[PDB]
């Protein structure tokens, strides 16, 4: 939900 399904900021974005 929170995460941009990509968490270890992939994308920058994450956890």
């Amino acid at each position: 939900a929170f995460q941009p399904t990509t968490p270890g900021n992939s994308p920058g974005v994450g956890h």
